[PDB]
């Protein structure tokens, strides 16, 4: 009786990390496709199945980490979205945070991805009108780049041209080929890999 | 490529249907064992999977009727709560709703749930001095358990013995013969057998 409540709570922790896996593969592929309120839903999902959850392997981190990113790139324009406990850290100054944490490699993609956040997380305030807010976002973040970004700030040049090179429309297109790797290594998750074998077993 | 996206997304309508099975098993289990924390994460965890599915068979809609009536009932004190449209039906009214709604079979189990239901609705607004909310809740659900609950009310008489007799507590627990009842049925759901083998597997 008492054995039993324990073989089924451990159960119940198997099957929410089957779960976790499944809903990172589904939020990865609305994130690519730009199914918006796919991404949404998905999401609420993910953190409640996260909240049901204790102990973590490496694995499951990464994969939460991973959920948390996605979460804070697609509310990178959201400049009213607290997503820390210090109320002044904007969402793209977040998604940067958990990007160094993550235990992942650091090919040049990465370092792209990371200098693309740093760059936007400055221009989406100028965009916004929030001049000392950049100024602010600009000294918790951060020499070539640097000066041309302090440059940017100090003339209040909204749409330089250096924001067009190193636009929002880059960051997230050199995001969507980070998560076509990461859909690539979670498609054989079981919980994916057993419902398509049903759907073509039916097909 | 479009053909892709289509299996896909029947596959993960197959995941979140075994997800919604394995979520009101969870559910049924904290309610009968009254861990009401680890009751509030999954119902949590079962609403959030139930708005990212949009065709249900009658299966799944008997599961998720399940879900909102264990959800009613864990709350039927809380008279704060609004489950309805209508903001005058109280947790155990809209219990109740959901009890007759359900296909299951009428047998002497259910139509005794169906009475403590309608004795403990009123009841429960008497023990917090809603005297005139009770005589709603009367005139909205209603001849000798009738009459006894119409003197009951006029002479606000909160503790009567009738409460006593037919009180929150036998309600609760025959509720939970019926939550043993749908543990057994769903004991063999995907998610819950392919978990429970792995467990085994490692002792
Ligand atoms: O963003 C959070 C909240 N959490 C992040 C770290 N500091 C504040 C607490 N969780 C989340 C999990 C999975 C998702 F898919 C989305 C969000
Ligand atoms: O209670 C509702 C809300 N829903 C019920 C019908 N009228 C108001 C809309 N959903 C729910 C689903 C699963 C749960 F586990 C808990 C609640
Ligand atoms: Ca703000
Ligand atoms: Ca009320």
């Amino acid at each position: 009786e008492e054995e039993d409540a324990g073989l089924v709570a451990e159960a119940e922790a198997v099957a929410a990390g089957w779960m976790l896996d499944f809903l990172c593969l589904s939020l990865c592929r609305a994130f690519r496709d730009g199914r918006s309120e796919d991404f949404r839903r998905t999401r609420n999902s993910a953190e409640a199945i996260i909240h049901g959850l204790s102990s973590l392997t490496a694995c499951q981190l990464r994969t939460i980490y991973i959920c948390q990113f996605l979460t804070r790139i697609a509310a990178g324009k959201t400049l009213d979205a607290q997503f820390e406990n210090d109320e002044r850290i904007t969402p793209l100054e977040s998604a940067l945070m958990i990007w160094g944490s993550i235990e992942k490699e650091h090919d040049k993609l990465h370092e792209e991805i990371q200098n693309l956040i740093k760059i936007q997380a400055i221009a989406v305030c100028m965009e916004n009108g929030n001049f000392k807010e950049a100024e602010e976002v600009f000294e918790r973040i951060f020499m070539p780049f640097k000066s041309k970004l302090l440059m940017i700030i100090s003339q209040k040049d909204t749409f330089h041209s250096f924001f067009q090179h190193f636009s929002y429309n880059h960051m997230m297109e050199k995001i969507k080929s980070y998560v076509n790797y990461v859909l690539s290594e979670k498609s054989s998750t079981f919980l994916m890999k057993a419902a398509a074998k049903v759907v073509e077993s039916k097909r």
